[PDB]
Formats: C-alpha cells, structure tokens, sequence
C-alpha cells in the first residue's frame, strides 16, 4: 500500500495519480480537482524557469507582468501602440511569468518586430529552446513541426511547435507552442510603426508559451512501476546516502563512515540526503526515496567499511556497483551524467518506434492498433481533416479513438515529386505526423 499498487502499462491512469501524490509532487485540496504543488514539483519548475530565463534574456527578452486578463489571454496588444512609434522602438520583447486537467504555473512570451525575418526567426529560437528544456532538463524528447491548419491557433500565420508522445497509452500531447501572428493584432489595434524610410508599417508578432504539462510529460515518460524517476538535473537530492545494520556492530562506524560520504558529495555542492532513521529498515528506505525519484542510492553496510567502498545503485535500471570511497565523487558525477543520457535515449527509442511512415490509408489502422503514429504525405486540405478523424474514429469504435493531424514536423523525409496524399489521391504537400492525442 505505500508503494505503487498500478502498473504503469494496465492501468495507466490510476498509476499516474498514485505516482504524482506518493512520490509528494501534489497534494489535493478537496474533491474538487484542486491540488498543492509540493517542493518536490515546484523544484522542477524552478529549474526549468532558471533555464528558459537566463536563454530568453540572451535574446533581450525582458520579464514583467501584466495583471490584467479575459477568458483565457493576457490584455497586452491594446497597449503596444502606446510603446512604439518607430523602428528604434523594436524589437519589443516581453515574457511573463504566470501563476492561474487544470494547469496552474505557466510562461507567457510575446514579442513584435519590424519584418517578418526576424519574427520567425525568433519563433523557431525560441521552440528550439522549449526543445532544450525538454531534453537537457527533464530528459524527454520531442518533435518540432508546424500545425495543420485546423489545428493552429486562430489568430496565427501559423502555429509552431513541440510534441511529445507517451509510447504506454499511443497517445501525442503537444508540449510547448510557439506562433507566428504576423500582423493579425498589428491591423486591429493599429500597432505601426516608421521605418528606417519614414514609412508607415506594420509590426510582426509572436506568441509562445510551457506550461507545467512539462512535469506531467517528463513524469508520464519516465516514471515506472516503483513510482517517480527524477532526471538529476530537475531532483534537489541527486543521491540518498542508505545505512545498513546487521545487529552485529558497529553502527557508529557505519554511522562516520555514511557522513564522510555525505560531506564529500555536499562540499562538491552535489546535495544529497543520508536517511539515518533508526526506525526503519534499510529495505524501507530503499523503496521509500526510489518513490520520490531520487536518482542514485549509496549503500554503506559491513563489507563497505572492510573493503573502504560503498555500492551505487541507479534509479532508472537498479543497476548495482562497487565504488571505492576515494572513486564516489567522480564516479557519482557521471553517474549522473550517464543516467540522465539513458533516460533521453531510452525516451528517443520509444518515440523513434512510434512513428510508422505510411504511404496510403490502407496503413493506417495497423499502426493505431499498435499504439503508434504515422507519418503520411498529406494534400494538407482542411476539409480531410474532420474526415480523417471520423473515419479512424469508425474503424476503431473507441479518450477519442480519433486520429488528428499532430505537426508537420521540421524534418521531412525526401518527397517524391509524384507523390499522392495518402488519403484524398490528390497531390501530397508535405509528410505530416498523424496519432491519436490528449
Ligand atoms: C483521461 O485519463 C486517462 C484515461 C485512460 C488512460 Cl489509458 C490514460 C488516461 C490519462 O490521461 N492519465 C494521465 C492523466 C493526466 C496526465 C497528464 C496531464 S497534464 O496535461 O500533462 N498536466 C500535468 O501534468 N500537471 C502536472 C501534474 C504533476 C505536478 C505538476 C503539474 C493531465 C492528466
Ligand atoms: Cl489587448
């Protein structure tokens, strides 16, 4: 009962809320729906937003906050006129930092410049950044690509963005969205400006915005059926220090020797927890920090104290090894290096062998019943797409069984120049990535 009692693979869902409550990410208020972000899922948070913060101001992107908002989006482009005039007024580069299943913490950037050139470019710098919050920090792959156009946001030229795919339930959530808005807002609020020409134009904008779906990504991708696993980087406890008794003598020997350890990795500012609770047994603690997704677990018992050593044990295989005392700072840090590199590629494997390059409609369900994606040659025509959706939906009788258009990813395999949309015969556009979604 107070380990996972839902395996990941049979019951998906019930595995996740027993993760995300005794791993101590979230605490539910009430039997509304509502719940706490706990230091174990706001330390995530923190780590990302110190990231995306110190990335975003390299592009002169500045932080502030705009208070005031309409069901939802922020009242912002009514101002901008107010803020520019002429081409030395831009680029205008703004980033909020927002606190409001229900999604609570969020970021929110907005900026305006005086072509399109540079709007773009800043809308592809900044999905790439998303791209690297996703692996460098919480270790998840994903697929940058563009949305169809029923799918991208309305007052968009087009929607950008990044997919993630849980491989267990063969389902695509979108991950981060960053939009080209062209002037759409710059003709409804009059935001001009005078060139370096004295000529009156039009801004260009963009949009982009993560939201804590995030955690819940990396969660859903890593986790397993011993509860969290926490990518180093995103964890405040990279290693719990593990003492074990054999009744037989010496505990303060076990005891010394544990806090050397201790003192090593927190002078090497690697923060660590040595769980010298007497109360309970060793085969307890160990369940009850892999629970909260501690990544590296040292054991220090008899043997350790006679051979000068400890053994190191990875979260994310349980992988075991001798250490000696002198080796456990650097052999630690790579440890740590080395378990966040697996997640990634582990991640990448999954997401790789979820994607099924089809050439006609014929392929498709094969793939569906298999809980993976397919990557098509598309016409890209609008009206398929509610097509798409209802026929896939039919041949499957299934929470929608419905296939949707996820991106049109960045990538594209070759295109043959005679190559027919996989659904309507007619001439294909472009290769884009279908699935069932969140
Ligand atoms: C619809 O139900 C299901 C029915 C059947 C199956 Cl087979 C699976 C599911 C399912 O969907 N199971 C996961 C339920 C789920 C997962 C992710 C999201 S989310 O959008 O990503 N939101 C967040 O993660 N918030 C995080 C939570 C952790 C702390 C920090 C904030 C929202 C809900
Ligand atoms: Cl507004």
């Amino acid at each position: 009962i107070l380990g996972i009692t839902s395996k990941k693979i049979e019951n998906f869902s019930d595995w996740y809320t027993q993760v995300i409550v005794k791993s101590e990410l979230i605490e539910y208020y009430d039997i509304s729906g509502c719940y706490i972000l706990r230091p174990a899922a706001y330390y995530i948070w923190e780590c990302v937003q110190a990231f995306f913060n110190k990335e975003i101001k390299k592009l002169n992107v500045e932080n502030s906050y705009f208070p005031l908002f309409v069901t939802s989006e922020t009242i912002m482009y009514s101002v901008f006129p107010k803020w520019i005039r002429s081409y030395r007024d831009l680029p205008l580069k703004l980033n909020q930092w927002n606190t409001v299943t229900r999604e609570f913490l969020w970021q929110e950037g907005h900026t305006a410049h005086k072509n399109e050139e540079e709007a773009v470019k800043l809308v592809f710098d900044i999905l790439d950044l998303y791209r690297r919050w996703y692996e460098e920090y919480l270790a998840v792959p994903i697929i940058k690509g563009i949305k169809s156009e029923g799918e991208k946001f309305g007052g968009a030229n087009f929607t950008s963005t990044a997919e993630a795919f849980i491989s267990e339930n063969g389902r695509a959530i979108q991950a981060a969205t960053s939009h080209y808005l062209g002037t759409n807002f710059a003709k409804m609020f009059k935001i001009e400006f005078e060139d370096e020409n004295e000529v009156k134009q039009y801004v260009h904008q963009t949009s982009w915005g993560c939201t804590t779906r995030s955690i819940g990504i990396m969660i859903m991708t890593h986790g397993d059926d011993k509860g969290l696993v926490l990518p180093p980087n995103v964890s405040k406890y990279k290693v719990v220090i593990v003492p074990i008794f054999y009744k037989t003598t010496d505990e303060n020997a076990i005891h010394s020797y544990c806090k050397d350890i201790e003192k090593i990795l927190k002078n090497a500012q690697i923060n660590c927890v040595y769980d010298d609770r007497a109360s309970y047994s060793p085969g307890y603690k160990f369940n009850h920090w892999e629970l909260r997704g501690i990544p590296i677990r040292i054991e220090v018992g008899p043997k350790d104290l006679q051979n000068n050593s400890c053994v190191i044990v990875r979260r994310d295989n349980n992988e075991k090894c001798n250490v000696k005392k002198e080796s456990v700072l650097l052999e630690t840090q790579q440890m740590l290096v080395d378990i966040h590199k697996n997640l990634f590629l582990k991640a990448k494997k999954k997401l790789d062998d979820s994607i099924v390059q089809v050439t006609s409609f014929s392929e498709v369900m094969n793939a569906l019943n298999k809980k993976k994606m397919v990557l098509a040659p598309w016409c890209e025509d609008i009206a398929t797409e509610e097509e798409i959706k209802k026929e896939t939906q039919r041949l499957s009788l299934n929470l929608s069984g419905a296939m949707k258009p996820l991106c049109i990813p960045l990538d594209q395999p070759p295109m043959p120049p005679n190559m027919k949309c996989f659904w309507s015969g007619k001439p294909a556009k472009r290769w884009c990535l279908f699935g069932r979604s969140y």
